[PDB]
C-alpha cells in the first residue's frame, strides 16, 4: 500500500555524540534578523534544548543509526508514502553513509529515494551534472532507486539562483553539456516562486516544477487559489507540477524574527486545506514539506510532548503523535480515488 506519486521532502542532516562525534543540526546557530549585524547565539541540543519549536518522537537521533533509518521507513508504509526525496548537498555527500542505508530499507519495504539537489557551495550547471553523474552511476542501479515514466527524479531547491539559459546549457537538447538523451538523463524538477515566472521551466528546458515552501501565501507559487491555473499551465506545455503541501509551519527557534511566515497547524485542520488543493489541482504528483525538516516546524515525523528548562515545545496534542502521518494515508487514498489505475 505504498503511492509511488507520492514523494516526502526527507533529511539525513541529523548526528548526536554517540554515532556522529557531536550533535549535528539538533545544534544550530540562531539566524540573524535579514540585514542585522550581531554574534545573536546557538541552539546547544544539549539539556533537551534542541533547535525545533516541536520535539521528536526519536529525540535527538542520528541519520546515520540504522535503527533510525528502519523506523523512519516504517512511519513511510504507516503514511502510505513511496517515495523519499533525500536532501543532498554534493561533492560533501559522495559517499554518505546514510543515503546507503536509506535506500537499503526502502528496498526491504518497496520504498523508493529520489535526491532533492541543494543549493551548495559551487552549485553550477556543471556541478549540477557532475553530481547527477555520481547519483546515477552509484545509486541508479539499485533496486530502491526512484524512477518514473522509466526515468529517475531530480528537485533542484533555490534553482532560480542560477538563470535559465544557464539551465539550458545543461537541460536543452543541444546545451553545450546536455544531459539529454545520455545515460544521465531524468526528469529535472525546478523549484517556482510565482506563476508569472513560470515560463523560465520552458527557457530552462527543465521537465517540471514544484512549490516546496510549507506557509500558504509565503510566496505566490505557495498560495494554493493558484494551484488549478498553475497545472493548467504545466499541461499546455507539457511540464509536471509538482504542488508541495505540509501540516503547518514554525521556524522561531532558529529565526526568531520570522513569525510572520508561522501557520498554526489547527489540530490537523491546515494540513488538511492544503492536501485537499494539492488533490484538486489535478497534479500527478504531490510532494510533502516535510518528512523532518525540524528547524522549519514542517515535519509530519512524531513528535511528543516535550518541556526542558529553556523551552516548552509545541505537541500535536490532543491528537496522537503519530496522527500526521494517519493523515497523510487518509490524503494518500483520497488522492489515489481521485486518479485511479
Amino acid at each position: 500500500t505504498l503511492d509511488d506519486h507520492t514523494i516526502s521532502f526527507y533529511y539525513n542532516w541529523y548526528g548526536n555524540p554517540s554515532v556522529d562525534g557531536e550533535m549535528k543540526h539538533w545544534m544550530h546557530p540562531i539566524a540573524l534578523a535579514p540585514g542585522h549585524s550581531g554574534d545573536v547565539g546557538a541552539i546547544s541540543g544539549l539539556n533537551d534544548d534542541i533547535a525545533c519549536n516541536f520535539y521528536p518522537e526519536l529525540g535527538t537521533y542520528s541519520s546515520n543509526d540504522p535503527e533510525i533509518i528502519r523506523k523512519h521507513i516504517r512511519m513511510h508504509i504507516k503514511a502510505n508514502v513511496g517515495v523519499l526525496s533525500v536532501t543532498w548537498w554534493g561533492e560533501s555527500d559522495y559517499g554518505n553513509q546514510s543515503v546507503s542505508l536509506l535506500l537499503d530499507e526502502a528496498a526491504k519495504v518497496g520504498a523508493k529515494v529520489c535526491f532533492h539537489i541543494e543549493p551548495f557551495n559551487g552549485r553550477s550547471p556543471q556541478t549540477v551534472r557532475e553530481n547527477i553523474q555520481y547519483i546515477v552511476d552509484t545509486y541508479g542501479d539499485h533496486p530502491a532507486f526512484y524512477r518514473t515514466h522509466g526515468k529517475p527524479l531530480f528537485f533542484i531547491y533555490d534553482s532560480y539562483l542560477i538563470k535559465p539559459a544557464e539551465w539550458a546549457k545543461l537541460f536543452a537538447a543541444g546545451g553545450e553539456i546536455s544531459v539529454r538523451n545520455t545515460k544521465y538523463d531524468g526528469l529535472f524538477i525546478g523549484l517556482t516562486l510565482k506563476e508569472s515566472e513560470l515560463p523560465d521551466i520552458e527557457t530552462a528546458c527543465m521537465d517540471g516544477f514544484y512549490t516546496y515552501f510549507a506557509a500558504t501565501g509565503f510566496t505566490n507559487a505557495s498560495t494554493p487559489a493558484n494551484w488549478k491555473s498553475m497545472q493548467q499551465w504545466a499541461k499546455a506545455h507539457n511540464k509536471l507540477f509538482i504542488p508541495s503541501v505540509g501540516p503547518g509551519y514554525i521556524d522561531t527557534r532558529i529565526r526568531p524574527w520570522n513569525g510572520s511566515t508561522t501557520r498554526d497547524r489547527e489540530n490537523g485542520k491546515y494540513y488538511d486545506d492544503m492536501y485537499k488543493a494539492a488533490i484538486e489541482s489535478g497534479a500527478s504528483y504531490i510532494s510533502i514539506t516535510s518528512f523532518n525538516e525540524w528547524h522549519e516546524g514542517t515535519q509530519i515525523e512524531p513528535a511528543v510532548s516535550k518541556k526542558c528548562d529553556a523551552f516548552e515545545y509545541l505537541d500535536y496534542k490532543p491528537l496522537a503523535d503519530d496522527y500526521y502521518l494517519i493523515r497523510t494515508a487518509y490524503w494518500v487514498d483520497e488522492f489515489r480515488k481521485a486518479r485511479s489505475a
